[PDB]
């Protein structure tokens, strides 16, 4: 029990215009509750981009914010995400354990929950990340982190952090579509899709988004 | 120095108070001893993008936005194209995701007329866990992408060392980690061309003579 992702879909929405952002996450309304933002969006209209996302759509915000910051920091950025309104932050491993920590902390503090990004799906991954990958998805789980996030791109990677963190914790994953994973093949281990560009750059991104549903419904 | 952007009295201020007034305020107070300041996200996410401009305008200082860039290439490309759009100077990045991550803003840097400072090893106890063992690594790549810009640890001036050793005496190199985190101005700023300083100077009584006291030992 963690997160309920209608149609185990989730948006990336990293359009960097608030109108451009606010009609296609509209277009896909009906069939996703969950929408991730990152500093695409953020940066580009400021925190307030949050609340109007959930006034506008009555949806759950995960904020990409990846922080990798010292402990400090780290709590400081925490604060202000979920003061912000964000339902959930997602947080890099490789800083080490005080610094996921130190998110743990302000995550229980207020209330919310906490991401842990254990492997990112692009190329440049491997060159460090990859190696690190089992180390950090266990310090997780030491650190008693309950939320995920795996590569889409590496089925045999994705399926090796599920034996790790177990069947009970939460898994979500980016990297389907554009970057070239595959939606029911990364759902085999992981609860959630992330689909960012594979959406919000098509013709239409609700017969997109439909059409990825359409082949999940096995599933 | 001349060769690069350098700093006024090799101290760069970590503005990470996360309210505009005080923000505004302290850094006024301070600001005839520094002409460059490091905003990162616990600023920018309480008050706006827009506080990297008025910072600019206000004080006529160089900004360098500390967001620790470490997203696939294509976000990161979207995080220093609104980073620079902002009006900052610079912009760090980890390093950790790898090479095309960081060429990625290396890219936006060189299109927009603007710097990246690519962040190798961290000052924080959690360095050692992941970061430790690959920064040498993440450094020589940099040299190899040509970055010339880097962020090394106060906190292990022999690590700082190492570091200088891979980039060479042309590159440019800042340090945090000094005061609040344990670090000595004076041993850093051996392998340093600036100190990077926050609570030490922001969260005193008296942040102009915080910032002055620490120059003085510098400039012995
Ligand atoms: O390893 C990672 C974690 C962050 N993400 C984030 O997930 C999103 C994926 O978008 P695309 O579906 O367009 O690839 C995007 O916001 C990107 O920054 C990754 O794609 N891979
Ligand atoms: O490895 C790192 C890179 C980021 N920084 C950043 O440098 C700043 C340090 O300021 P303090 O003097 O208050 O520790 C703070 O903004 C922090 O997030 C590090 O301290 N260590
Ligand atoms: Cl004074």
């Amino acid at each position: 029990d963690v997160m309920d992702v209608m149609n185990r879909l989730i948006l990336a929405m990293d359009l960097m215009n608030r109108d451009d952002a606010l009609r296609v996450t509209g277009e896909v309304r009906e069939y996703i509750d969950t929408v991730k933002i990152g500093y695409p969006l953020v940066l580009s209209e400021g925190m307030d981009i949050i609340a109007e996302f959930r006034k506008r759509f009555g949806c759950r915000i995960i904020a990409d914010f990846k922080v990798a910051d010292i402990p400090e920091t780290n709590e400081k950025i925490c604060r202000a995400t979920f003061k912000a309104g964000a339902d959930a932050i997602i947080v890099h491993g490789f800083p080490g354990a005080d610094s996921v920590r130190a998110c743990l902390n302000v995550a229980e503090e207020m209330g919310r929950e906490v991401f842990l990004l254990t492997e990112m799906s692009h190329p440049g991954a491997e060159m460090f990340i990859q190696g690190a990958a089992d180390e950090i998805a266990r310090m997780g789980v030491d650190l008693g982190v309950k939320n995920y996030v795996g590569p889409s791109t590496r089925p045999e990677r994705l399926s090796r952090l599920r034996e790790i963190i177990g069947q009970d914790s939460f898994l979500i994953s980016p990297g389907v579509g554009a970057q070239g994973g595959d939606p029911g093949e990364t759902l085999r281990f992981a609860d959630a899709i992330i689909v960012g560009r594979s959406i919000y750059l098509a013709d239409n991104p609700a017969a997109a988004a439909a059409g990825i549903i359409e082949s999940i419904k096995d599933l």
